[PDB]
């Protein structure tokens, strides 16, 4: 038993919800909550830029002093670090930016990271402005991640397009 909450259950470990990650998190406050980062881990937009702001800043300089240690993620990787006042850690986990270029296919292998945390609360990869098909994140979740993940998904119309849509 875990303290989520309004949840719909899609499969065994997979759980989604329409809801600002940063507000869930914020209420929740999870052992993981998932970053939606890039190699940089520059927290400019989207859920990065909302979970740094709601930090503030305080994420963007943890990450900063990672980046000038350890060198830039690769696409499909992730690193652990502080949760801040959100969480006890953010697993910044980097799918792959379409609106870049990069291998959809790299998406399942940033996917296989949530693997490593017996739960998390997460928002799907590479959706948003990551440009990918946010149906598409969906379906490979649940075909790769086994431990319990709970999605929040921001926008309404999506989520019930996802929701409605899903096999
Ligand atoms: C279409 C979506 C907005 C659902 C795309 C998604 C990409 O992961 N972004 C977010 N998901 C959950 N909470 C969030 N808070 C701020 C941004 C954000
Ligand atoms: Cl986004």
């Amino acid at each position: 038993v875990n303290s989520f909450s309004g949840y719909l259950k899609l499969t065994d470990n997979v759980y989604i919800k329409n809801a600002d990650i940063v507000e869930e998190a914020k209420k929740v406050k999870p052992t993981v909550v998932v970053n939606a980062a890039n190699v940089y881990l520059k927290h400019g937009g989207g859920v990065a830029g909302a979970l740094n702001k709601a930090t503030n800043n305080a994420m963007q300089v943890e990450s900063d002093d990672y980046i000038a240690t350890n060198g830039p993620l690769k696409v499909g990787g992730s690193c652990v670090l502080s949760g801040h006042n959100l969480a006890k850690h953010c697993l910044h986990v980097v799918g792959p930016n379409v609106n870049k270029g990069e291998d959809i296919q790299l998406l399942k292998s940033a996917y296989e990271n949530f693997n490593q945390h017996e739960v998390l609360l997460a928002p799907l990869l590479s959706a948003g402005i990551f440009g990918a098909d946010p149906i598409h994140s969906l379906r490979v979740c649940v075909d790769t991640v086994r431990t319990n993940v709970y999605l929040a998904v921001f926008d309404k119309n999506l989520y019930d397009k996802l929701v409605s849509s899903f096999l």
